[PDB]
């Protein structure tokens, strides 16, 4: 599913990422939209076998198996596959050790180069909360 600015927005917070480590609900809304674009499905490949899946685009070297991905740990101890499900919980849920291990969402090349010190509140703005 490609879910809406808005409501994604609300859906994270359901799932307790608002302020999660201190991050604001619209780092994670402006991570995610420039990361996967609000689109679940949204697959990437990477050079060295690693691939990233869902809206979060987590990776498989660390985070969840996909079974052709060598390096791997099973950080998140989760298929993959299990991140592209219209349902969040998983990626949300595994997204929260990342975000907690060390490096904030600087883990996320992505929300660094264009989300990091920009007014992150507007992505929230109009949203009923």
């Amino acid at each position: 599913k490609v879910f809406g600015r808005c409501e994604l927005a609300a859906a994270m917070k359901r799932h307790g990422l608002d302020n999660y480590r201190g991050y604001s609900l619209g780092n994670w809304v402006c991570a995610a939209k420039f990361e996967s674009n609000f689109n679940t499905q949204a697959t990437n490949r990477n050079t060295d076998g690693s691939t990233d899946y869902g809206i979060l685009q987590i990776n498989s070297r660390w985070w969840c198996n996909d079974g052709r991905t060598p390096g791997s740990r099973n950080l998140c101890n989760i298929p993959c596959s299990a991140l592209l499900s219209s349902d969040i919980t998983a990626s949300v849920n595994c997204a929260k050790k990342i975000v907690s291990d060390g490096n904030g969402m600087n883990a996320w090349v992505a929300w660094r180069n264009r989300c990091k010190g920009t007014d992150v509140q507007a992505w929230i703005r109009g949203c009923r909360l």
